């Protein structure tokens, strides 16, 4: 079933890979690893995200709240923030470019905006989430050191916390809508889960990318005028090239929808 298939691929991956799966439709669930600590990399941005609506929601921030910075604060890899030194990004466009592009700089700033790793850590346990744990800014917390709890989640804790934050009630509804388009708008994520998914499923999701093979993408999955189904996928330590890393998140995807119907 799922679970041999899913062991075989992380066999030809060289590394060690983590699914869940939760159908919000009826709460069915799966975990391959799903309890297992790997690297978020960048899918911590939209949890970063979701805490700054929290605090819009509050009316402790302002999604026109214009950010200003120079070069001196750009991060490596941050393909929308570079281009606005002169002019600065508002909240808002910097959760865009942080969901949407993983843009560095931009999730810098937005944990500067929040308070920082340890500000984000209390948001999650203060909606439940007592596993997912951020640590380190960018780029540091890319370093994916095998053994290394900073800077985590497990499959599970982090499936069950988008859950919450999409679709629970931490979140305005105007906050959970604007969360869910950025996912939607997402570009980083077309040869991953994307990439085994039905053409025709509405799809938001967000990706991660680290040292020691690692390659994660999270997602939200509305197939046609059904409720949401959510896939957390995290792949770590592995040995194939990034092409084939990518590769591996789309089967998981493939392996996913071609086994859901089994209760």
């Amino acid at each position: 079933a799922l679970s041999e298939q899913l062991a075989e691929l992380e066999k030809r991956s060289g590394g060690r890979l983590g699914v869940a799966v939760l159908d919000t439709a009826t709460g069915r669930r799966f975990g391959y690893r799903g309890d297992e600590r790997f690297p978020m990399c960048s899918t911590f941005k939209a949890l970063l995200a979701a805490a700054v609506l929290a605090r819009v929601d509050q009316g402790k921030e302002n999604l026109d709240r214009r950010i200003t910075y120079g070069k001196e604060d750009l991060v490596d890899y941050s393909p929308v923030t570079e281009k606005h030194v002169g002019d600065g990004m508002t909240v808002a466009e910097l959760c865009e470019a942080a969901i949407t592009y993983s843009d560095n700089t931009a999730a810098n700033l937005l944990l500067e905006a929040l308070g920082g790793p340890a500000a984000l850590t209390a948001f999650l346990r203060s909606i439940g989430d007592n596993v997912t744990r951020l640590d380190r800014w960018e780029p540091e917390l890319n370093t994916a050191a095998p053994g290394d709890p900073r800077d985590t989640t497990t499959p599970a804790a982090m499936a069950a916390t988008l859950r919450t934050l999409l679709l629970g009630d931490v979140l305005s509804p105007a906050s959970r809508q604007q969360l869910v388009d950025w996912l939607i708008a997402n570009k980083t994520g077309d040869k991953r889960l994307r990439a085994g998914l039905p053409a025709d499923d509405r799809v938001g999701d967000k990706t991660g990318t680290g040292e020691h093979g690692t390659t994660n993408d999270i997602a939200v999955i509305w197939p046609p005028n059904r409720a949401p189904i959510l896939v957390a996928v995290y792949l770590t330590e592995s040995q194939v090239d990034a092409d084939a890393r990518d590769a591996v998140i789309a089967e998981v995807a493939r392996l996913v929808v071609a086994a859901w119907h089994h209760h």
